[PDB]
């Protein structure tokens, strides 16, 4: 994964944003993408390769892993990630447009301080949505046994997943990252209504 | 894959764009190049070697994957992704000719207007297009099972493919990304147009 | 892996540090990032595709290295690595927004010296209780053995892990490096104190 | 694959370039090496590994790969780039040699012109030579069946190849790239001809 | 392996080093480090993959291949360089701090010479050491054949290693690079004496 | 494969050295480092991997591999360019080491001409080198079959080598890229007499 245009349109943001989004940029490059990188994804490298099924059925695996998971963990925090980012692009976009015109013709107030509050409002139902989903995609423990009776599996089957413990250990973890950003869009707001 | 030269160029682009493309760039690199990178690549990894027959006639899974997917959808997503940005290339090439005219001699208007609205089209064009060849191909749904009766394949054969769900849920997240595109190349249409 | 961001940061950090803490990020740079990725990751990247136990039950191995091996060690360590660096993180964003503050209006004392005293302290915490907790998952030698009676496993079963000298090897030598951060911290706090 | 070196001599070469030229050597770098890397190289991955032959013969599989595909598809681009991309390199060492002379001492012309116009007629010959023996090797279009008769292989045997209608697809697009280039350098000649 | 932020700082250290010293510097980046990225590690990718025992022992593989290669030998460079560069970066803190005071104020001689004589003291013990320890280890020579009896082999197991001729041929190699390292810090010692 | 640093060290000796010498780094870095990551790298991937043997003997196909390719192609190759371009690299620090002084204080002539054309003879002398013992390990065709009688081997063996078109393909290539090399170096020994 390459982060670095992302991470370059968001340092530029950090050029203009307040002490508590600078803190919520550095958590999440420390703590959602450096980890999403050096750690979850050598964990999910092999969910499907080392998803053992009790079974002679041809294609039961496939079906059932789809089943189990219908979209991996990782992918997901991916999805997370992007779209907790993109109204700090539209913010930055917002304010070196004004900028923009003030060098045609020859900090937060007006238009910028709305669209800088809102967007920290649409970062807020993201964060929270993508939770909620989460939990009710996966909840926040996988078991290790996974009980299938999609076809072709004769009857139910059992399957057994890689690596369940770690798997709910960095799902925690993410959980709370999670949470510690949306206290920080709260510490954001309350800042502000001062 | 690597994305830094084109990156570069699209770039320049940006520096000589109204805001609008300025937004379709930021889309184009944010949600379809560091997706495509970070997140569609692991999904289809293993869309051959996860792909299973029920059969034992040697030669029979690799034809009916090549008639399953005659072109991976990966693939057909850099494909979409390098003619779109195509036209934006002839557009800032015109521009800096110009430039370099006007350097030799020692803001859109004339050709350079036509060229930006005729590279507007031809983007608008492209994506329809590309869009419409998925339809066709593929739909937009992936389904577990497989019937291939191609031969060295004995009678009709049942084949399962690798992940279909989370397949699924990348090609319409793709095709949203397109269409969000297809409105942003419209909207620079009218802006022009008032 | 990449640590490009916070080694950008830490670097930051440097240029707003005491000689010991210099001395400390080049240990964090050298002998924990550098061996991480280098060495240790090729060591653990078959812990578990080779390991292999006595059995013929589906799913025996896969629930077996689950309970031998919670967490990985290399996951374990990137973790660590990320908590005790935070606190300098907070340090220096504690420090910019004095300089930011001080180029509005337009050497360690009052808040920043409290600042970096605690974040010492912190420092010091962290490496404290990541060492104990790792030796509490798993001691300081892998043995190559591993007795196992989780279902689906009948009776117990014996399992046998990969390359667990090499393991042994390196938890010690990262535990040693553990312990001199940990004297480096001493040494600052020392230092001030005089 | 690492193209940085030749990226940079290239865009050195750029800068002293007709805007003809400027355009093929943006073909160059985004419908060749960009493609080659990102889509082709996937394709071709498990050209061996997913090659299956209906034999209980060892050896006969690897004798009939090598039989089928002497050279793999994208290795011979790969030298398909180098080679037009050397009279470039040719003719700006020729260029930097005349500069560097001048600032001794202390816009083509003379020995530039007919250097430049001799690395034309050199990349279309390599690419016009590239392209028929491609055609003589393996034509347009690969056949999912190969039948191989050469030793160890008993009798006549059959195999069967790894994504046959994708590589057709890629091959036939990187042919249409190649015409393209070319019908570029006939518009170079042409422009100086007048 | 990324080694960017250790030659960054051994380029500073190599602004500030002896001929001989800036002589050692590029052996260890080039016969050192070049070598261990491009061609060892290839060799040694696959030591446990392609290590095969004569025996139906479930676990016997594993825990001869432990015995016999206890660290193995590419890890064990890592190391080597490592801490034959760390006396180097000690070195270069010493200067720093000292040019740091010159500028709070506001060519060996002094502290620094004897700090400069002592990290050469210490560059040469620590590559002694490691020679000789690899001595022990292994010796010179990877015979082919290693029989093995360690629980849970029955009896005595025959072994068959991965690749000993090309892995003898790279010990000797590194061997040699050592020695010369060796030579080229007595010339230091030697030029500096007088 | 990483060769910045040295790509770097042979750019500063581009600055100083003649236009043959130019003419040969650019050899060097185009036709073999790149070819050597781009393509030979992929064609050698597999060469122990895909190599069978007829053989129900366990420790046979290692022993034949190692028997048949005591050291790999590719493997050569490396050291092959670090010899080659060693000389170059004393050159450039000769020279610089002379700048040095001349700084102090405050073209090829004397120990300067010496130098250059001493190391154009140690080039000259490492690749007519390489070239004769590469011809005596492998001469310059793999053939497909390998007949092996090294034990545990039983009597004589079949073997069988993955891609030897190929691989043959390449070793013709890359040796004819190092007769030019040598060429090169003749030319620039004419240039000097003159
Ligand atoms: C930008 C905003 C994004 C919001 C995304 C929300 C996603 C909600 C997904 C709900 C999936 C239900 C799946 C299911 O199987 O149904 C649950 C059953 O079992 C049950 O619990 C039945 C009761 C289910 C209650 C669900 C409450 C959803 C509240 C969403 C609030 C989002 C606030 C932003
Ligand atoms: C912008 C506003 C977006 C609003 C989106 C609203 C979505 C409403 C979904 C309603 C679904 C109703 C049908 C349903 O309930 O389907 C049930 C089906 C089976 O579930 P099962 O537990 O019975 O069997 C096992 C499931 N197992 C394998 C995963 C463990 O699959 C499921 O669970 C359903 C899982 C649904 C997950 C939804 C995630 C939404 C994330 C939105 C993020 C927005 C960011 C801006
Ligand atoms: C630069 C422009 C690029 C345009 C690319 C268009 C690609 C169209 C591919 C059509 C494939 C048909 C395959 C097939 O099997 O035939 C469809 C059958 O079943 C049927 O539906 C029969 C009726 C099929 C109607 C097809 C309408 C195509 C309209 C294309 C409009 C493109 C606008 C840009
Ligand atoms: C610049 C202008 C370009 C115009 C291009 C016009 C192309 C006209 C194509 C006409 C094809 C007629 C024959 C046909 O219809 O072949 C039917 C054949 C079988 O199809 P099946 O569903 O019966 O069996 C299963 C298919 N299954 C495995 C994929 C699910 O294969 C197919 O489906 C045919 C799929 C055709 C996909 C075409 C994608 C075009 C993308 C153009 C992008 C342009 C960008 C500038
Ligand atoms: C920021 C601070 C982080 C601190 C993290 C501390 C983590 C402690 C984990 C303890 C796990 C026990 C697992 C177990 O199975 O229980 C041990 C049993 O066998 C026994 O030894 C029973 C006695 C166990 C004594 C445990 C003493 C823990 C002291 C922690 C001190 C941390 C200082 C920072
Ligand atoms: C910020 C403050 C954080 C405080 C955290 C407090 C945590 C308290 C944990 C108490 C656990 C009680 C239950 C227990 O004891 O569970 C026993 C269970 C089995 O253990 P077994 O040996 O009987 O069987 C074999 C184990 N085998 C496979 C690993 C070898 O699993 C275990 O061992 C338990 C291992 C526990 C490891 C805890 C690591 C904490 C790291 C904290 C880092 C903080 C950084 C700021
Ligand atoms: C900066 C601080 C650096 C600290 C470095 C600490 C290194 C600790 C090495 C501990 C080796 C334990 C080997 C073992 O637990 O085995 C036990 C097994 C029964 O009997 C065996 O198989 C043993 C066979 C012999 C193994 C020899 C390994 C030598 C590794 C030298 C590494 C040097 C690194 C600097
Ligand atoms: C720098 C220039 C590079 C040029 C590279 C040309 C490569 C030609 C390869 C020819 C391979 C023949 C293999 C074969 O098996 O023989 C063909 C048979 O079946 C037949 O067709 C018999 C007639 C074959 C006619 C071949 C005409 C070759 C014309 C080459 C023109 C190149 C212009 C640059
Ligand atoms: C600088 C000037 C260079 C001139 C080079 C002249 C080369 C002359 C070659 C003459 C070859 C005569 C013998 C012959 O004809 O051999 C026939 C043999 C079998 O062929 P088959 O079809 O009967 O059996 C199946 C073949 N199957 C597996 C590939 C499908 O193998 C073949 O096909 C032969 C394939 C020949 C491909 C030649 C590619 C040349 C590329 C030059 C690029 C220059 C760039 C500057
Ligand atoms: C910073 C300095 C690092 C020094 C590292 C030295 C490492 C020495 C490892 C010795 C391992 C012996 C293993 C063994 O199995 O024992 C050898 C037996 O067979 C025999 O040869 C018995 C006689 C063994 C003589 C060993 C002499 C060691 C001399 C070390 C000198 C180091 C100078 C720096
Ligand atoms: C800073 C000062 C550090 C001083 C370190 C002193 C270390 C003293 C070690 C004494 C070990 C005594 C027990 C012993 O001798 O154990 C024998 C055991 C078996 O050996 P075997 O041949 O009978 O069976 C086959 C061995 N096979 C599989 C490897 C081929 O394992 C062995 O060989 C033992 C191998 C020992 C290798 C030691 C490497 C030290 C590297 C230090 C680097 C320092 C850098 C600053
Ligand atoms: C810096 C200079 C590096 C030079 C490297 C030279 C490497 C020579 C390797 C010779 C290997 C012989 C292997 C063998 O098995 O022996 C050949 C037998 O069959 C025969 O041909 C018997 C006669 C063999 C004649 C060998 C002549 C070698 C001439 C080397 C000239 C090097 C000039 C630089
Ligand atoms: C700086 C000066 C360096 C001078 C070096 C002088 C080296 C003298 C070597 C003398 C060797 C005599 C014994 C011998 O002849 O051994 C024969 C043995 C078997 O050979 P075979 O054909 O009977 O069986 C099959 C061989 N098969 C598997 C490879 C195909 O293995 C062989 O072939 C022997 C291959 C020898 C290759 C030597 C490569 C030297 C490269 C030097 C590069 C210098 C750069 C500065």
């Amino acid at each position: 994964g390459d982060w670095s245009f992302l991470g370059n349109i968001l340092e530029e943001v950090n050029e203009h944003s307040t002490v508590i989004g600078r803190v919520w940029l550095t958590v999440l490059f420390i703590f959602r993408i450096l980890i999403l990188g050096t750690a979850a994804e050598f964990v999910w490298g092999d969910e499907q390769s080392d998803f053992v099924c009790n079974t002679q059925q041809p294609g039961c695996e496939n079906v059932c892993y789809d089943e189990a998971f219908p979209i991996s963990h990782i992918r997901l925090w991916v999805l997370q990630i992007i779209f907790v980012s993109t109204p700090s692009l539209v913010y930055v976009g917002h304010a070196v447009h004004h900028v923009r015109m003030e060098e045609k013709r020859k900090r937060l107030e007006g238009t910028l301080l709305r669209t800088y509050v809102c967007h920290i409002i649409f970062k807020t139902l993201f964060e929270v949505g993508f939770i909620v989903g989460h939990y009710f995609l996966y909840g926040f423990r996988i078991l290790p046994l996974y009980r299938c009776s999609r076809w072709p599996c004769p009857n139910v089957v059992d399957c057994f997943v890689s690596r369940p413990t770690e798997k709910t250990i960095f799902i925690l973890f993410m959980l709370s990252v999670a949470s510690v950003s949306l206290f920080l869009n709260i510490l954001e707001m309350s800042h502000l209504g001062l």
